[PDB]
């Protein structure tokens, strides 16, 4: 584990990060997609095989060594808002075990279901929130990555106040 387990953002793009695994936020059929998950497909395309999973699971696919993590999110514009953030949450709970499992110390993770899967609706308390529910037990350095200017100072401004 690290010695002094943290929580950091940054505001770029996730296939250029500098920890030991990548959390993928994928689709459940393993498709190249959109957004991150073109990104991670472009980057890491090896670990597209086999790779499709449920919703509200995550299943691990090694690039090499280097192990990408796909965790799939509800799409909410299929689910009610119940039953996703009940999925949402779940895809986190398993993304936890599967660093656990790993024995990585430092893992790169975005915003599940903040994206095409939101249903045009700003989910970023949310999302960070169930991160955190299921992060904060586990002893591996999160850094969480994202694109937008305004979403950087909000999340770090969540990570901050909780220090
Ligand atoms: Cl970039
Ligand atoms: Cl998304
Ligand atoms: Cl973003």
């Amino acid at each position: 584990g690290a010695m002094a387990p943290s929580y950091r953002v940054k505001r770029m793009d996730i296939a250029k990060n500098d920890e030991e695994c990548v959390v993928n936020a994928a689709n459940p059929r393993g498709l190249p997609g959109d957004g991150v998950c073109k990104a991670v497909y472009k980057k890491w395309p090896e670990s597209f095989k086999n790779s499709a999973t449920p919703v509200g699971t995550a299943k691990t696919v090694m690039c090499g060594t280097y192990p990408v993590i796909h965790a799939v999110g509800p799409n909410f514009s299929n689910y009610t808002e119940s039953e996703g953030d009940r999925e949402l949450a779940a895809a986190y709970r398993e993304v936890a075990k599967e660093v656990t499992r790993l024995g990585v110390n430092s893992v790169a993770i975005p915003l599940l279901s903040t994206g095409v899967y939101s249903g045009g609706k700003d989910r970023l308390t949310q999302s960070l929130n169930h991160l955190f529910t299921a992060m904060d037990s586990t002893d591996a350095d999160v850094v969480i990555y994202c694109r937008d200017k305004e979403w950087e100072k909000k999340i770090s401004e969540a990570i901050q106040m909780r220090t």
